[PDB]
């Protein structure tokens, strides 16, 4: 019960897409049991951004997940110690993204270090010259596997002229201390950015996430 029903935000995200370098911190606040949370993200260091704010979204918690109770929340369950992850995106043009995520807790307060690195993304692909207009909602497929939990999506963003730019996701968490492990399941995303400024040095971001079995 450490996971109250409106936990806070802080994070700090450090890294380079296609030679330039970023900082982006964030601040906001969610319901874990609903699935649902806001962030307010600013461009602290590499303003302008010059590549689609869309390849980030999915860095800036499963923790913010509605788990029936017959699923075992992998989630939930690390905290207060926490837990990290690490995740390899691969898009069809051959642009391909590293990012991790520690993630901790003090108080009602979920903190995240973000490290987030892209590269050989054509510089006039749709990334580099900022033709997405969204993330397409998608389901994640939860699975264990040597004893931690990982999570494939085939997804896409959605392009100006109603292309689809398809990314594979392959996502492994890693729970600080052993907990319930669940059987194969899935999670629906939605994700949008709600407004955002000018350059977009200014965005605030909304998920909704709930698990379920397929089927």
């Amino acid at each position: 019960s450490v996971i109250k029903p409106e936990m806070k935000i802080k994070l700090r995200m450090e890294g380079a897409v296609n030679g330039h370098k970023f900082v982006i911190e964030g601040e906001g606040i969610g319901k874990p049991y609903e699935g649902t949370q806001t962030l307010d993200l600013t461009v602290e260091e590499g303003a302008p951004l010059p590549f689609s704010y869309d390849i980030l979204t999915p860095a800036f918690n499963r923790a913010f997940t509605k788990y029936p109770e017959d699923i075992p929340d992998y989630f939930k369950q690390a905290f207060p110690e926490g837990y990290s992850w690490e995740r390899s995106m691969t898009y069809e043009d051959q642009g391909i993204c590293i990012a991790t995520s520690d993630i901790t807790m003090e108080g009602d307060c979920f903190f995240y270090e973000i490290r987030f690195d892209g590269t050989n993304f054509p510089p006039n692909g749709p990334v580099m010259q900022k033709k997405t207009l969204k993330l397409i909602d998608a389901t994640e497929k939860m699975y264990v596997e040597d004893g931690v939990l990982k999570g494939d999506v085939e997804m896409a963003l959605l392009l100006e002229g109603g292309g689809h730019y398809r990314c594979d996701f392959k996502t492994t968490y890693k729970a600080k201390k052993d907990v319930r492990l669940p059987d194969a399941h899935e999670v629906d995303h939605r994700t949008e950015i709600l407004s955002h400024d000018k350059d977009y040095n200014k965005v605030r971001l909304y998920e909704h996430a709930e698990a379920r079995y397929s089927g």
